[PDB]
């Protein structure tokens, strides 16, 4: 299918300086409400498992954020297996939110393809996190930026047909 539906205002880093800005990012609709609002959160790389392909708890590894500390987005790679699970299995760790970052450089459209975007409803209805595919461009700068030693914050906007400010 395409159940990722490609937006230019959707997604600002606000930190680090050096990567600050507002990305193109492809978020699939299911995981959110049918209401707009936005989710503010801090992104982890995770040290194994890192396309979510098998269960973090074989690896404990949990993304559950401490109370009053920003809630996870798991930035993600591509490849191995399908967007839900991979989505599903980063829920299931106590992910907020997901990105799932291209292997490769390409428009986002491309990345979103029928062998990784699976009609399965017990995966897509069972979804709560917003959940969204990003460039490898976008995903190298994260990346760069968290092993720096930089916390990156994230702020994922989902209301369509507005401007966000």
């Amino acid at each position: 299918g395409s159940r990722f539906v490609v937006e230019k205002n959707n997604l600002k880093v606000t930190s680090p300086d050096s990567i600050k800005g507002i990305y193109e990012c492809a978020i699939g609709n299911f995981g959110v409400p049918q209401y707009g609002g936005t989710l503010v959160g801090t992104v982890v790389y995770p040290k194994s498992n890192q396309k979510a392909c098998k269960s973090y708890s074989d690896f404990d590894i949990s993304f559950k954020s401490k109370p009053g500390r920003l809630p996870t987005f798991v930035l993600i790679d591509r490849g191995d297996c399908y967007f839900t699970l991979k989505a599903w299995i980063a829920q299931q760790a106590g992910a907020a939110a997901i990105l799932v970052a291209d292997s490769k450089a390409e428009p986002l459209i491309t990345m979103d393809t029928p062998e990784e975007d699976k009609s399965d409803a017990d995966y897509l209805q069972n979804i709560t996190i917003p959940s969204a595919l990003i460039t490898k461009t976008l995903g190298d700068s994260i990346k760069s930026a968290l092993s720096g030693g930089d916390m990156v914050n994230m702020k994922l906007d989902w209301t369509e047909s507005v401007p966000h400010p």
